[PDB]
């Protein structure tokens, strides 16, 4: 597998163009694994078009200070209200793999989410993180010893939250991967450390009782990731979740489902401040960060655009994408009259009943 | 007429691609007879786009068991909540014609619907069915002796329900067939057995009084097929129908009518459990099966995708399509938190007022 | 000007295809005069797409008789619920001009509307009409003697109604005609008979007072044509109109206005049976005739499709288009459970809030 | 920089075609500076498509007089209800730059808006204006001496209103300019007159307190430009604004915001006659002028179409565009039954919930 290896900063004009650019340097199979989605990708398109359902108003300012994008989540002060989403197998995008992404995320000043299906060992990731904050993403194993194992791993790795991904009991119908007959070219050292001698995908099982078990034994706040329905959010909190991570997995799971942003207000209204909300699935612009905040998210998580940046320039390319989002958000703050992230949470959005074609 | 004859399993990634694939092996006229629809096909497109009006939520599970797709209708236990729709002239798709479809349907474990306009004799179909359950579809004849004849045929053929198709008093404005000057290359042996010596299309007449007559004399439960309006459903039940088959005939009849799925909730609310509902016209994915169930159908009927599978691989190709739907539905069950078909009937759907372009 | 001259019947599969077909035989300038509309034609497209806003239901029959398309308007029994719209300069489409259209309309058995801007003399039209019913369309002249003149002409010509076109005070912004620098190649003998010695387009002025004047002096029922707003319909009736002709002139006048069919229900509700309603602007299918009837029109008027038929086959080609509409409507009647034109007035339409893309 | 220099009248059929025509004579970088907008231009498209959300009705007349497009704003009688929007750097379009635009605007008989970022000196503009009315557009400087300077400039230049642009604290994300690496080829003499010896873009800061300061010290009525939210309109008036200028800067500022016309009714309802409203951002047709008037604007401002006319023909080309709008509006008046600009303010618009695709 001939992944790119060049390390360089990139001039990000917008994140959409990074997809086609990365397609020229990433092997075909791996690129389509990253870029593709379930079915004919209608729900991936819905994730993108949902942002046109609620529109920003330019507005007058009420404060004289320059804008400040910093915020805090679970006690971590971060430079901007976005974190890195947990994504498997960064080596499909770049030879420096998860260590490269971790270096970009740590140097930028936000939180790295580590997929249990990382292609890098934690020691490799730890070198890139250089002490930066990290959260650990897990799937629910049928074998409860494996859950005890991975929770111990997360604690030993300095994780300050667990991300329990609920929406991946089985894979989505990812037509690109089926047609390409795609096969992972490398292993999963973190899960293999624990599975050796005891099928990896088939080891995973979630219900409210599962959430309760993980929350009771992790010693860390647990986000439940993949929530799209408000009653699930309520049930997850009552079962002990310390956070709700609104997501459809980048449209890589259930097909013919809503665009993720369209589900956020109903969830936020039901959560009603009880726990923090992370929002993902389709964030491509600073305007999207702002809209998610205005709609009840505390932070968003970034995914594909960062991986495409990693493909194009390693840690410096991924850093360029994070820098782009921070600068893009700053512009949106100026033009919406917002001085800080809290102001963005208070924005009034214009409801567009016409949708994408207007 | 040089229909395909090869028998093989096929790797179904999605059913949409089967249309173009079948177009390469089926003679032009017959293929466009199968694939085409009335007018400029806007209502066929509406049947397809209607599925984006109600979207599935991924949700947490409440049961530990593996998913089970089986269900029961009119006392028949079937492997999945879909049956074969009655379709004329399977010999346009494959030399093994209705016997090939019947073998796939019986081996899979669901119900075969036999069109009165079959190109195969019942003995030919019976060999494929090998004892499997079958329903018999009829049109209302103007000559009441022909109705007595075909009801006797159905009983002699072991049918356990009659499908009275109401929406075909005359043909739809099927532009493809007119422009191709298409002509059936073979006969209709089942109707000819009774019509000989006594114009076939012109023999057919329906009103509530017709439904009452068929229901009173068939000795079998009667589904009325082609219903799209709730008041017709109520009238049909009051006239003695034992089932409502919501359908627009695959958009092959009335043009500039709604997509069939959009009509289902209003019908289901009016039927209000009185009789079983079969839904068809546009089912292409497991998500569609689930949405129909959640909207009040007891089972769906499959049509064009199975015929395209038959064209590509005979009974094994048709079987591959049925297998695809069963596996696709299983995935949807996992991701919606559903353990069984009854759970699917209880799903909450997201209303998408933006329609297809979102 | 080299207009087609061939006379032949044509096999009409749909009326949309007649446009491109006619473009191959009609001189470029004249063809684009017939086919074009104001601005970028968005409102012509709206006239067409409006039909997808209200959808037909297939439904059970309640009567045993074969369908009958006949109806009556202002005492004239006509073979089907459509008449010929007043259209200028039929010689742009065919050398037999208005006489050819009149022969088709009379032989079919409906009403011919004669534009004051006919290229044929009345004697020429009269030969084609062969005694068939005719209505006379006028514009309001600034010179009231010209109004007295044309009303006398209409009476002498056997007209049984006047069509007062209100929506043409000035021409629409017809980009095709401006860019083609189109110029009428022949004269207007009917208006010239009266204008000689007394600038034709500039002779025309309407207000409720104008309607009152025409209705008081015509000796015939007056339809006011071009109505799109209900308050205008009420004002026109109170001023003495004997009919309301809902129309946007085939989108050839005001741009960025609604599709004509979308305006019909509000007008019909306000008219509330007081006078007959003629509907036009975008009728292309039997389904459109049915929908207009169900929405409050007594008849529709046909325009461009008949002219395209005339271009392709003279009176026999125009006849073929009328025959197509009658047969198309008959099919729609069968499938909607309608035995006669009154049944069509009682149809329940499905409201499609998604519009054209569904 | 090789700007066009030819002076000629042009035959304007519609203003949309002027864009492509100007692209053939304006240098690539400057043309894309004029034509482009933020992001992928979705909000520029929204400005255009918003006009299809409210549709005009053709209607009967209630007055006998010929239409009159004149109106009055802030005591200035103008020939038609549109003015020239403030636009920087007209020299990108034509060598005669702002003097050419000013000559067209003055000769036509409306108000010229002068951007503080003009490429022409005021003396150059004054020659073109030849005494015609002018308003002066400013940005809020951080250095309050610069605000005192520019307000003195405006008064010395005979300005009769100040346009305080609020929506440009920083530049929009104008992808065309970033990708073209566009750089202004000439200077800004008006701002340089005051900035010399005391970074131009970075000199600009607005809040209600800023509006109050400008309104208290200008000696002239102050319009606040860039308003899209009603509460900002109320706050601006309470702070001393004498006018509200509804605008999104031609979509050159905040991305993923509404089309400007969609924001106008809510603003007009809140302003509730307190001060005049100027509307801009997307006006391309006489129908748009009429719709803005009917929705609460007193006049509209024209932008890109006039600059494209200037590129194609200098002052005579810009004049041709103004003449086009006046003639186009006259047609719309005739067909809506409107005799004067006040009648246009009273029009009833058809609400189109289907949007652009209908
Ligand atoms: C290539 C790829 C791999 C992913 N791997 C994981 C994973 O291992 N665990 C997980 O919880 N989510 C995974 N996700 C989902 C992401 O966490 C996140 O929800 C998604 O990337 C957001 O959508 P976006 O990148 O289109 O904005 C993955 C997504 C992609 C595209
Ligand atoms: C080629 C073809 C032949 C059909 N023949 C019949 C028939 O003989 N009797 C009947 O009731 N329906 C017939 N139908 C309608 C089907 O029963 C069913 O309603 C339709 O196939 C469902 O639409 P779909 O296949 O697009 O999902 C036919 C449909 C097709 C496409
Ligand atoms: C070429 C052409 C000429 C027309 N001439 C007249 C006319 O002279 N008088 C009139 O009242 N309407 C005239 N109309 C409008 C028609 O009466 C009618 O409203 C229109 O054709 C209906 O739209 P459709 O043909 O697209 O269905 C004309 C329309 C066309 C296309
Ligand atoms: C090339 C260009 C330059 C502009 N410069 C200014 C400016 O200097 N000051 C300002 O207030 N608005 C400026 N605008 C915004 C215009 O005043 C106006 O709001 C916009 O042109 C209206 O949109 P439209 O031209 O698409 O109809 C500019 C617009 C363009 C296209």
């Amino acid at each position: 597998y001939n992944a790119p290896s060049e390390i360089k900063y990139i001039d990000v004009v917008n994140t959409y163009d990074l997809e086609e650019e990365a397609s020229k340097v990433v092997p075909h199979g791996g690129f389509n694994y990253i870029a593709g989605a379930s079915g004919d990708e209608w729900t991936k398109r819905a994730n993108d078009r949902a942002w046109k359902h609620k529109l920003l108003y330019p507005r007058l300012a009420q404060d004289v200070e320059a804008p400040d994008t910093s915020t805090e989540i679970l006690g971590h002060k971060i430079k901007a209200p976005f974190i890195m989403a947990p994504i498997a197998a960064h080596g499909l995008a770049h030879t420096t793999k998860e260590a490269g992404t971790a270096r970009a995320v740590s140097e930028f000043g936000t939180i790295m989410s580590i997929s249990a299906y990382s292609g890098a060992t934690f020691e490799e990731i730890s070198e890139g993180l250089n002490g930066g904050p990290r959260w650990f993403q897990i799937y629910m194993a049928k074998d409860d010893q494996q859950n005890r194992d991975i929770l111990d791993e997360a604690k030993s790795d300095g994780a300050t939250a667990i991300i329990l991904t609920a929406d991946s009991t089985v894979s989505g119908n990812r037509d690109r991967d089926v047609k390409n007959k795609f096969v992972y070219p490398f292993g999963m050292p973190i899960v293999q450390r624990y599975l050796r001698g005891t099928n990896i995908y088939g080891a995973s099982k979630i219900s409210p009782r599962d959430i309760e078990e993980i929350a009771a034994h992790s010693g860390l706040p647990v986000f439940v990731k993949g929530i799209q329905h408000p009653e699930d959010a309520d049930m997850a909190i009552k079962a002990g979740a310390s956070g709700i991570w609104v997501s459809n997995h980048g449209a890589r799971q259930l097909y013919e489902a809503p665009g993720s942003f369209d589900t956020l207000p109903a969830i936020a209204e039901r959560v009603n401040k009880r726990v923090p909300i992370v929002f993902d699935s389709g964030v491509r612009r600073g305007e999207h960060v702002a809209k998610a905040l205005a709609s009840g998210a505390d932070v968003v998580a970034l995914g594909r655009p960062v991986l495409f940046g990693l493909a194009l320039g390693g840690w410096q390319g991924a850093y360029s994408v994070l820098d782009y989002f921070q600068k893009d958000l700053t512009r949106v703050m100026q033009l919406t009259g917002s001085q800080n992230v809290e102001d963005l949470k208070g924005l009034d959005l214009f409801d567009n009943p016409y949708g994408y074609e207007y």
